[PDB]
């Protein structure tokens, strides 16, 4: 049985925490980094469950926020303290805190606790117990009034509750404290703690040919194909730190004692000559690398080309909060990876909260915070001209902004339901001399695909859905692939005029007169994955390689060229005596032709 | 105006903070340079990643002086506001601070004034960024024009030769290929003295640069 788990201390800056995990630990100055320890829980009951809390003492101070969301895991239980003292205030104060809670860790408990109960205003339990308790929080569970600086019955119950309410995490009848392991990880992780001892304090980082020399060393039966899994779940539990991704080139490097590379890396935002460019590589990868923190807050003036409500497309996201590295990983995922042609480097306007790219007085692009009026949550407007450039960039910037919250911040996307995050778009019948631009949810669009056009009460005015939202019907993409559904013949699902291989749903059928293979995307999937398939797709345009003739929305389906002879594997199997000895070479050269154009475009096509 | 004292308290009321003349209230309020108001705006240059490194590829011109004048940001960005463009029709992108404007056309018809300081050097600089192409030449040529007759019409004392005349002119030309970099400054007088010749030349005259893409407002560009 695996008894650890992790202890994370989130609260306000200046509010007890290092203090308070001093009492809490009787182990009788600001905190840098997350100043990471670990604590032995020896419970004297008769399930005398040695447990050992692994604690991060999170720092509250702001300039450290955008390194936090890295070190905030699901299997972890949270404090939040906050400092009765200044109260009926200070618990309005530490929602940005539990909103992110949510966001990260959507299913682990929160432990409130109000620190400076000697100085005073107990009644901050009312707003606890009202505004605090359901509405889009993350599930608090106990809820303590306690003095720090001196260990008495409160401290004693506040540690008693959280050693209760660790053993009893239960994600999902899993029972976290007391799950089983393989014997070989815990005895891993035990020479690991052996050997923070033996190692240089200036540089506690080992490599790996130690590590492998160390687990030969001993007789540690773990294989070498092993070690990932094995060194993987170690970093789940707050043990060491190691990130085996290749695109860093700190995979030969394990971080052992996590609290030296933590404290280390918030060295500068305060502000070994070998892996000079290794640290800049893992500075960025914390967010760090040009410092997107200390970007001076504050918005440029920005007279943009394009006013008249009917030549710019805007899209809002809003939220209660912006979670905390969010801006600092949105800018650092928009750096120029978001082109309108497929080249050319754009002029780039960063502060603290926007990135405005800009090529041309048509060709523009503004992320960029934007509060209104009588709305304490916060919003994300985007602005973009209404051209085909424009439609390009719009798209690209949703999908990255989609795929950021998808990876990072899930809490904000699950469905109770108002969601959290509801996007807004906002269209203006008012024939773009007047204003004041209707917003529509866009989940409410999306169902109004049934069209192509929006209209009001008075239904003499319509809009079309592209110069509202041209990420829904394909526009976005360059070309346009309307499938002007007159021309086609197809048959939804007659077992017949079937692909006959079965590989996925793709029929047959007739277009622009004539034949071709038609996939039917239509599922219970979104249209992320098909916006994926076309875009690639949509420019290549290599004769090898299968030419896209159309796409098409209602229903969901996009239309290839037909092959005539089938798959080769159908050929080779049934029909090898067709082949002869030029027809093999020509087989050959059109796939060696299609590799060598898309090695040429810098992309593997792996399985073939 | 009768009675000065309320006109000039009157106007700078809202600098801390009739209904005939208020279009007239408006006029002379731009007039005492007040009107988008130019001063509170931020004081702090926004980080800028021009598309165009490489010292071949972009024109600058710097502008001398101890100190810039009291009201000089505020009439120069009024007076080059959208007074100054490429073509001679289309707005462009523009990010006003306290000290600078950038228009800003397309990747190749930019142009960025702004105040740049130096390392030991306690004087004030104007350094002005323009690509090398045209387009960048026109925008360059009615800039310049545009900052000498203000410093003519409200600052004459600045241009009052006695002679380091408090105002010098430099322009960055960089003979080293453009890849190298430290940018040689040269006076603007000594190269209108060098327009006997349509080149500069250094000490090995092997190596050479046209004046027209150091300083095109000299030589008809
Ligand atoms: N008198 C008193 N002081 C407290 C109490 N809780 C915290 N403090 C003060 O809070 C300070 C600790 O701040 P700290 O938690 O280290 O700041 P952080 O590292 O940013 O979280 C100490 O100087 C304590 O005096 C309390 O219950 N009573």
């Amino acid at each position: 049985p695996y008894n650890r788990m992790k202890l994370m201390i989130v609260g306000n800056t200046g509010s007890g925490k290092t203090t308070l995990l001093q009492q809490l630990m009787k182990t009788k100055s600001a905190t840098v980094g997350i100043d990471v320890k670990d604590w032995p829980i020896q419970i004297r009951d008769k399930r005398k469950r040695d447990l050992v809390l692994n604690v991060w003492d999170f720092a509250g101070r702001e300039e450290f926020y955008s390194t936090h969301p890295h070190f905030m895991t699901q299997r972890a239980l949270y404090l939040a303290v906050y400092d009765l003292s200044k109260g009926q205030a200070e618990v309005d104060a530490m929602k940005p805190w539990l909103f992110n809670i949510k966001a990260r860790a959507s299913s682990s408990p929160v432990i409130l606790v109000g620190t400076h109960l000697d100085v005073s205003k107990a009644c901050m339990s009312k707003i606890t117990k009202e505004l605090l308790n359901k509405r889009g929080f993350p599930a608090i569970r106990d809820y303590h009034f306690v003095n720090a600086t001196e260990e008495s019955d409160a401290l004693a119950k506040l540690r008693k509750t959280i050693i209760n309410e660790s053993l009893n995490f239960k994600i999902r009848d899993q029972l976290v404290v007391g799950q089983l392991i393989p014997d070989c990880y815990v005895e891993l992780e035990k020479i690991i703690l052996s050997e923070r001892k033996n190692v240089p304090i200036e540089f506690p980082v080992i490599d790996r040919k130690r590590l492998l020399q160390l687990v030969r060393e001993n007789q540690l039966q773990l294989d070498e194909n092993e070690l990932p899994h094995a060194v993987h779940f170690l970093n789940e539990s707050g043990v060491l730190l190691h990130f085996q991704d290749p695109a860093l080139q700190l995979s030969d490097l394990y971080f052992v004692e996590p609290k030296w590379l933590c404290k280390i890396m918030a060295q500068i935002l305060t502000v070994p000559k070998n892996y000079m460019t290794q640290y800049f590589k893992l500075l960025e990868k914390f967010q760090i690398a040009l410092v997107p923190s200390s970007l001076s807050d504050h918005r440029p003036v920005i007279e943009l080309p394009h006013c008249e409500n009917s030549e710019i497309i805007i899209r809002l996201y809003e939220m209660p909060y912006f979670p905390m590295g969010f801006w600092s990983r949105l800018i650092n995922r928009l750096l120029e990876i978001s082109p309108y042609m497929l080249a050319l480097r754009p002029n780039r306007m960063y502060w603290r909260q926007g990135i405005y790219l800009n090529w041309s007085p048509e060709a523009y692009c503004l992320v960029g915070s934007e509060v209104l009026d009588n709305h304490p949550e916060s919003f994300l407007k985007i602005t973009v001209p209404s051209c085909r450039k424009g439609c390009i960039l719009l798209g690209q910037v949703v999908d990255h902004i989609d795929s950021l919250m998808e990876e990072w911040f899930p809490g904000l996307l699950e469905i109770d339901g108002e969601t959290l995050l509801k996007k807004w778009a906002l269209y203006s019948f008012n024939d773009g001399e007047e204003h004041q631009k209707i917003l529509l949810d866009d989940l409410m669009k999306k169902a109004e695909e049934g069209d192509l056009l929006v209209n009001p009460d008075q239904p003499r005015l319509t809009i079309p859905i592209s110069q509202i939202a041209p990420d829904l019907i394909l526009a976005d993409l360059p070309r346009n692939i309307m499938l002007n559904n007159d021309e086609l013949e197809f048959e939804q699902a007659p077992e017949f005029l079937l692909g006959d291989g079965s590989f996925g749903s793709v029929y047959r059928a007739a277009y622009e007169g004539e034949e071709v293979a038609v996939k039917i995307f239509n599922k219970h999937t979104s249209l992320r994955l098909l916006r994926q398939e076309l875009v690639v797709l949509c420019h290549l345009h290599h004769p090898s390689l299968i030419s896209l003739l159309a796409a098409g929305i209602r229903p969901r389906m996009l239309v290839m060229e037909l092959a005539s002879k089938g798959s080769l594997d159908r050929l080779l199997q049934q029909d090898k005596a067709s082949l002869t000895r030029t027809l093999q070479h020509r087989i050959a050269l059109h796939v060696a032709d299609g590799l060598r154009y898309l090695h040429s475009a810098m992309i593997i096509y792996r399985d073939l």
